[PDB]
């Protein structure tokens, strides 16, 4: 039996899980009221609480059931880790250990790497198992690469354009975007920005769109530059600058519905296409599909091939 750690940030499982969730992500630095209760209205906004608990567990869930009944090569046992609350990373490991699970391999529920994603997920996945003394944990680091995932994608924004009028599609453009970081990882190559870049060239050259750009969304609450341009403003600029008709957000940085799509796509782009007067377009994002399932099992496989 093989471990398959399934590693994803994690959201409150209840309202008053807000605090302490806010707490871990601010590394263990407790929130102001006012900052908790930003959030909390955020939260409130788009219905109450997030449905990424019960997505990244079909995902979990569906890649082991994929993964199964594709091959009997082995058996895959799924564990799941999150970043910042139970099951953490570390419970997910020691689950594995007790379980008596000899190799792992991990995957994160986000297609890119940067030293602030994928490898804060890897290194605490790795130091719990030297601390346990097992299991050996063999990390995929990125998997934007997986032609079914570019394709995926591709298939989703070309269904929602074959419904935008023919004498419209000229005005459309795709908004590539992914969670923001601090820019100065920019300033020692961090694949994550390239890696995205990639992302939008790849999916451009199978969708209709004629127009695209790459831009980034959900910058934190502190005081460095993060990369640009945020979504929002990008979308102003596009529009004054080539009065832009249609706009497709498809932030391939995340896999499932959660607060940074439902909020900061779904109300805050929104909100400046109405201001402009353009229309809001946001493809279903992956889930559990059965079409996103294949697409990880396709991926943990060719790793566990190379193992
Ligand atoms: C790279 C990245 C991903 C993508 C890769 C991956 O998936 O790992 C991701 C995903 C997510 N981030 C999420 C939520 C939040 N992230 C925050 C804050 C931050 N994220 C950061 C990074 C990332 N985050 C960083 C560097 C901060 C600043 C921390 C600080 O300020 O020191 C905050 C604080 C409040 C705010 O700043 O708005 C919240 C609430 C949710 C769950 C939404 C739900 O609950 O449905 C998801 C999927
Ligand atoms: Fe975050
Ligand atoms: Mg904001």
């Amino acid at each position: 039996k093989v471990g398959l750690l399934v590693m994803a940030y994690g959201t409150p499982y209840k309202d008053e899980d807000i605090e302490r969730y806010y707490t871990d992500i601010r590394h263990g630095h407790k929130p102001s009221e006012e900052m908790i209760a930003d959030l909390r209205g955020r939260y409130h906004a788009i219905g109450g609480l997030s449905p990424l608990a019960k997505i990244t567990e079909a995902q979990a869930y569906g890649l082991e059931k994929a993964l199964n009944d594709s091959q009997d090569e082995v058996e895959f046992k799924a564990y799941i880790g999150l970043k910042h609350i139970e099951p953490f990373i570390e419970d997910a490991v020691e689950a594995m250990h007790k379980d008596g699970i000899e190799e792992a391999i991990s995957i994160v529920l986000a297609p890119h790497y940067s030293s602030f994603s994928v490898e804060a997920y890897n290194k605490r996945a790795k130091e719990a198992a030297d601390k346990l003394g097992g299991p050996r944990i063999n990390a995929i680091n990125d998997w934007y690469k997986q032609p079914k995932f570019i394709q995926m994608w591709a298939d989703r924004i070309n269904e929602t354009a074959k419904q935008i009028p023919a004498d419209e599609l000229l005005d459309t453009v795709l908004i590539v975007s992914a969670h923001s970081l601090p820019e100065k990882i920019k300033q020692h190559n961090d694949p994550y920005p390239n890696q995205l870049q990639e992302t939008a060239d790849f999916i451009f050259e199978k969708v209709v769109v004629p127009h695209y750009a790459l831009g980034w969304q959900s910058e934190g609450k502190t005081g460095e530059p993060w990369l640009g341009p945020d979504v929002q403003d990008l979308t102003r600029e596009l529009y004054g600058r080539e009065k832009y008709k249609h706009f497709i957000y498809t932030p391939v940085g995340f896999v499932a519905e959660h607060l940074e799509v439902l909020y900061d796509n779904d109300y805050e782009c929104k909100v400046v296409t109405d201001e402009v007067g353009a229309a809001y377009h946001r493809p279903p994002m992956p889930n559990s599909d059965p079409e996103f399932l294949e697409v990880l099992r396709t991926v943990v496989w060719e790793k566990y091939s190379n193992l």
